[PDB]
């Protein structure tokens, strides 16, 4: 059990560590460390929750409706911290591409893979700081797909992220 705490995940801007900046996010408010799924689910319009029970209110989708993070292309750190820390064997990122449509239910064929850390098969520490490239064709509301897959069992948590690049 994990979250992106920086830039704030969905999630975690639903709780009020996260200074509760997204409103009626579900179970969000109170466990964003929870999206806990199988690996490789991206279900069309469940990114957001990885189909997860009482996590569907993050799957809205509008130009709008969540709050964003302002960074810049080109690196970009990326906070986890681990409430329940698991052996690993991977992180993986995605960003949606450039011209795709913020009012429609996400799909992970409009993202791009932009990063792969392999977890070794090690348990991380609580907090965990990577850092990922930001590709310079992003401007604009883009939404960042972080994936912590868990190394001795099938699953892992998903965490989208609404960020603002310019
Ligand atoms: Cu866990």
């Amino acid at each position: 059990h994990g979250y992106v705490a920086s830039p704030g995940s969905r999630a975690f801007f639903g709780s009020s560590a996260g200074g509760n900046l997204n409103t009626n996010v579900g179970r969000a408010q109170w466990e964003p460390q929870s999206i806990e799924a199988p690996k490789n689910t991206f279900i069309t319009g469940k990114l957001a929750s990885a189909g997860v029970s009482g996590f569907e209110p993050l799957d809205e989708q509008t130009a709008t409706r969540w709050h964003k993070t302002n960074i810049t292309t080109g690196p970009l750190d990326i906070t986890w911290n681990l409430t329940a820390q698991h052996r690993t064997a991977s992180w993986d990122y995605y960003i949606t591409k450039n011209g795709w449509n913020p009012n429609q239910p996400l799909d992970i064929k409009n993202f791009d893979k932009i990063a792969s850390i392999d977890g070794k098969q090690e348990v991380p520490n609580k907090v965990v700081k990577q850092t990922i490239n930001i590709p310079t064709d992003r401007k604009g509301y883009h939404v960042i797909y972080a994936v912590w897959g868990i190394g001795d069992t099938v699953n892992a948590f998903y965490q989208a992220i609404d960020v603002n690049i310019q």
